[PDB]
């Protein structure tokens, strides 16, 4: 078993298109997240609406109709081919912002002005899962749209932004449904390590994910068996080449360590390197970072 | 210790000059064509060259605090985690954007608690204010950016009215002609018959033949690369591209040490004409004399 041979400033947020730039424990360490990008079991199995690529994360592609109000997306996956409504959440890359307006920056797949900027409600018609959403813009956007998410800002005045959300794919999703489960904090002192990003939030601050997105490709190109409970991970300085920490990756697919009290994995430099050590068991005491 | 590729479908590897997906390959009408690209660049002992950074997310990006003249702005860049870019053996910051001989559109924002439309499209012209290596350049904006900035290209147009986009150019980064900007070196067309092999993504290109932008080497197999930092251990690596549901092998590509992929196209054709889900894999070492079968 290997992790990504890369230091943690050159891994990308696999929840928005941006570089990671610390992790992070949770205010509250017994705070469960169920989040639909970054999500792949240490296999290789993705699980959500989670792509192989950073260049998938967080955009949407699909063809302009138009809406009692104005125009909507008819959406389609990436690559542009069909999106079926079937297990998966929504179609793959799909941003997984909860709760706040969306504004998208598209192109249609040129002569003046190329780009329209969607404006996208998680209202009512709101429903990625059964293949459609509605917005509004300032241009003309028509016929096949591609663009990625720009920023997020709050659903109504007032209120705030909170990216540790997730959307309600739509009144279509019932539990046969693919959406990624819970990650639940798994006790005795052990906190998720959340990845976090700079990102334009009005009126919020950084966006968390729970896997760097080359970790996530990394799995499913390896199709690695998964040989113990727990994959025990270094923390290595790749300039000094010293341990800084010990952190365990769980076969479901997201990472934890035992923080010290009024610290954490956000007091360790953000340029070193995980390195696989040793398959342990669930219940593997680790050492306290940070 | 031994050489791999990703195996990883091409329609899931990303471009490594744009942010896009690869969605086809394809070789130059002028098989002699030279190119020069400053990102998508790393030899397959893992080296990085020119500009080319290890994420995708990386690429064809822009970071620097805005300034202003008497006749207007600029950025004085840094490198994307927005710490000191410092002219030494670079062309620009690592990731910065190579499309050559065109205006460029950057959306940015500020890295501010903020409010209203946080977003700046920064217009960017490469005339004689157009400065990367020595660490900075010239825009104007139709809003009112501030402070540090970060972006993303966005779309590219011609330099001059009835001008067009050519994005197999990539920029003079220097301020004076015998400025040394540490350019990756030109990539030629190796002999035997072959053509180097450019994967492409759709991308919004205003006034350009086509609306895509070529790479040579997917951004993945870049950071695969950065990773193993695998020994190299003959000429050329023999790679098959495989149906990766029936393993059969679609045909023969050689992968050199400087980083770049060649096929034998078939006259009139080439890997434009092969499907776009298989996976590239590692067969063998083999001389640089290697004659390939043709494809497509």
């Amino acid at each position: 078993l290997t992790v990504p041979n890369i230091p943690l400033n050159n891994l990308a947020n696999s929840r928005v298109p941006a570089m990671i730039n610390k992790m992070t424990v949770s205010t509250d360490q017994n705070q469960v997240v169920q989040f639909q990008n970054g999500r792949c079991t240490l296999e290789g199995q993705l699980l959500g609406t989670t792509p192989v690529s950073a260049s998938q994360v967080a955009r949407i592609r699909g063809k302009v109709f138009s809406t009692a109000s104005g125009k909507g997306l008819n959406l389609t996956e990436l690559d542009g081919t069909p999106y079926h409504a079937f297990e998966s959440p929504a179609p793959l890359g799909f941003p997984d912002i909860g709760a706040c307006d969306w504004h998208v920056s598209t192109f249609k797949v040129l002569s003046g002005d190329p780009m329209s900027r969607l404006d996208v409600k998680q209202n009512a018609p709101f429903a990625p899962h059964l293949g459609s959403i509605e917005f509004t813009s300032d241009q003309d956007p028509t016929g096949d749209q591609l663009g990625t998410l720009a920023w997020v800002s709050p659903s109504t005045s007032g209120a705030r932004v909170d990216p540790w959300k997730i959307p309600s794919y739509g009144s279509t999703v019932t539990e046969s449904t693919h959406l990624a489960p819970p990650i639940f904090p798994p006790g005795f002192g052990e906190a998720i390590v959340y990845f976090m990003s700079d990102f334009p939030i009005v009126s919020g601050a950084q966006v968390p994910c729970t896997l760097p997105q080359e970790f996530v490709s990394h799995f499913v190109e390896q199709q690695a068996p998964v040989r113990g409970e727990a994959a025990l991970l270094h923390y290595v300085d790749p300039d000094t080449h010293r341990n800084l920490g010990e952190f365990k990756l769980y076969p479901d697919g997201f990472i934890t360590c035992v923080p010290n009290t009024g610290g954490g994995p956000q007091n360790l430099p953000t340029n070193g390197v995980f390195v696989f050590s040793s398959w342990v068991s669930r219940y593997y005491q680790l050492k306290p970072v940070g």
